[PDB]
């Protein structure tokens, strides 16, 4: 069972690292909010693509949905 071992120790996180890593789940959820995307249609082909890796996921994405040019057109920026 867990049981109440140790006290408040840094011992139970360095396996999360890369535990972690190997988690489709994981991995789309994190493409989700990077990209923002939803769709699992669109994260999943973006992981199957690189074959296991966010960098490409992103950059397959980022390199297909990205903000339009200063072109004349309609939009409305933003700012703080």
């Amino acid at each position: 069972g867990s049981s109440g071992s140790s006290g408040m120790t840094v011992e139970q996180n360095v396996l999360q690292q890369s535990a972690a890593q190997k988690h489709q789940q994981t991995f789309l959820n994190q493409l989700r909010e990077i990209t923002g995307i939803n769709d699992a249609q669109i994260l999943q082909q973006a992981l199957k693509d690189s074959n296991g890796n966010l960098e490409l996921a992103v950059a397959f994405l980022t390199a297909k949905n990205a903000k339009t040019p200063p072109q004349e057109e309609t939009s409305g920026p933003s700012s703080g």
